[PDB]
């Protein structure tokens, strides 16, 4: 389940970087492992700085479904959610988060430093119960080399 | 003119509460005191738990300036924004933030405990630099009253 999925967003991010579309970064919402949106950044190609991969899936999927909460579905992340993608994963009642790369990962290839306190743990007034998963092994390691392959096909956002 | 346009977000809160299109909150983005964009909450007109006012009044400010950044622009919110919408704040590049009522009116009416952190000035992982003001005096009470007048107006999310 969980390899699949987190491969499929990797493949995601690798396909918007080749369009244009964004940077490479993917996201897939699954619901009882059927794939209800499979997407990727969208910020260049809508001029939108909020269509992250996270957030651009999320509102593709809940119009695919019409419901504003997506509590029986899960999202597969190929980075680490930003601070505003994991305040709309919250919103959205997602379920489940499985994501592949450390934000760290992005950020060493010129990406803002600009991490999620609620999904680390970090906060004083957000609290997150969302359960939580940083793959690790195979797909991990194939996650975390997106920004180091794909440096030189975008331009930073 | 921070009061004028505190108080059009404001109204763009009670016409999307009358219009059926979301919960009872505006936002206002403007360059050098003209608005570029006027928007509220959209979350069940769009059927997207996104489309707070603030990411709404974003990816329409940047669609009307065909840009991905507003760091020329001022935003203002009827409420505090929640992470999300402050995480939107931050990629946009937004240079100011006035907002009108404390999270706390929107949570005493049935809205979830969701607070930035970064907005609070106790973020760790997400660290703001924009300007940030909370109003004071008629600005406030204003904003603290679109709840109080709203209750039991809209459909909750
Ligand atoms: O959650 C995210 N989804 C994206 O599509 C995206 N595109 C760029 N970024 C930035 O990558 C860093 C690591 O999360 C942060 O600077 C994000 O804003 C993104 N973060
Ligand atoms: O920033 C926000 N914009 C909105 O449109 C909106 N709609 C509802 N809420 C919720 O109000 C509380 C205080 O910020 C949090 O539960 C928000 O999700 C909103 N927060
Ligand atoms: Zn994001
Ligand atoms: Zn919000």
């Amino acid at each position: 389940s969980d390899h699949k999925f987190l491969t499929q967003a990797v493949e995601e991010a690798y396909k918007g970087v080749d369009c244009g579309d964004g940077g490479p970064f993917g996201a897939v919402i699954v619901h009882n492992n059927e794939v209800v949106a499979s997407c990727h950044n969208m910020v260049l190609k809508y001029t939108d700085p909020t269509a992250h991969a996270e957030v651009t899936a999320i509102r593709e999927a809940c119009k695919k479904l019409n419901k504003i909460e997506l509590s029986e579905c899960e999202i597969y992340a190929s980075c680490e959610p930003c601070p505003m993608c994991f305040g709309a994963i919250h919103l959205s009642r997602l379920k489940r988060l499985v994501y592949g790369a450390k934000a760290e990962a992005a950020i060493a290839i010129g990406f803002d430093d600009f991490i999620a306190d609620a999904l680390r743990g970090t906060g004083v007034y957000q609290k997150s119960s969302l359960e939580i998963k940083k793959a690790d092994g195979n797909g991990a390691a194939i996650a975390e080399q997106v920004f180091q392959n794909t440096k030189e096909k975008f331009r930073l956002y």
